[PDB]
């Protein structure tokens, strides 16, 4: 049951601003669910692609993880970034945000008038998402264990106990977060998950921003986020190298993997 989209991906390929496809955008102009939302997808993907959510975090709004969009899209999904109906939602709020984001996505893809119609294949979704939001990506992971790929940066969340997620995460972590401080978040809630194919990469001399619109690692954590993003959403085991690899980078300051196979 592969998807694959694209060509076999190289190094180069993955690290590069953009992937094959040209992408195009839209704004949602009647939000359901949540506050606003910001819709980047494939033009030419050569077939049905999945769709990713991402959420920002407290106080933030989509600019905080914009980059993702086109990053992602240019390599075939459909990549929704939102803001939430509150800057100040705490993250079972976002999630419930971040899934409604796809149900609208899912929803446009079934209506005649959008942009994506017949773009999306809704049975293959994805949580992102920065801080709060990353917290909620784990939350949405554990409440719908359908869903084939989280990619949460930073997270935060007041338990650190996401033990039920069968999900393949990759937590993207910042070495020197100084407010969700990997020793007591992002660490402990990669510890807690002992179900799934899992990834923990943490960027060298990071601050909370590390995975942020315009941070310096663009190259590495793009790289990563897409590669973890086509193994695990489009069973594309072209990508099992990209995605279960240790990057080699020193840009990194510790990685560490499970259930994750090179071949």
């Amino acid at each position: 049951g592969s998807h694959m989209r694209g060509p076999n991906p190289t190094a180069a390929s993955l690290e590069a601003s953009a992937g094959p496809f040209t992408v195009r955008s839209f704004t949602v102009s009647r939000p359901s669910g949540y506050g606003a939302g910001t819709v980047y997808y494939p033009t030419n993907a050569g077939g049905t692609v999945g769709a990713i959510a991402i959420v920002p975090g407290y106080t933030a709004r989509q600019s905080s993880i914009k980059w993702w969009g086109p990053r992602l899209a240019s390599h075939g999904f459909v990549v929704i970034t939102i803001d939430t109906n509150s800057t100040l939602d705490q993250p079972s709020s976002r999630s419930s945000q971040q899934m409604a984001a796809l149900r609208q996505v899912a929803s446009l893809n079934g209506t005649s008038s959008s942009p994506i119609y017949g773009k999306v294949d809704t049975a293959r979704m994805g949580v992102m998402g920065w801080s709060m939001g990353g917290g909620g990506s784990l939350i949405s992971a554990a409440n719908n264990p359908s869903l084939k790929a989280a990619a949460p940066q930073a997270p935060w969340d007041s338990s650190t106990n996401f033990s039920s997620v069968t999900v393949p995460t990759l937590i993207f972590a910042c070495e020197n977060d100084s407010i969700a401080p990997v020793n007591s978040s992002a660490l402990p809630i990669y510890d807690s998950m002992s179900r799934n194919a899992k990834q923990f990469l943490e960027i060298n001399g990071g601050s909370h921003s590390c995975a942020n619109s315009g941070n310096s690692n663009q190259a590495l954590i793009g790289k990563k986020g897409v590669a973890w993003m086509k193994r695990f959403m489009d069973n594309d085991t072209r990508y099992s190298t990209f995605a279960c690899e240790n990057p080699n980078s020193t840009r990194v300051s510790d990685f560490r993997t499970a259930n994750c196979s090179l071949e």
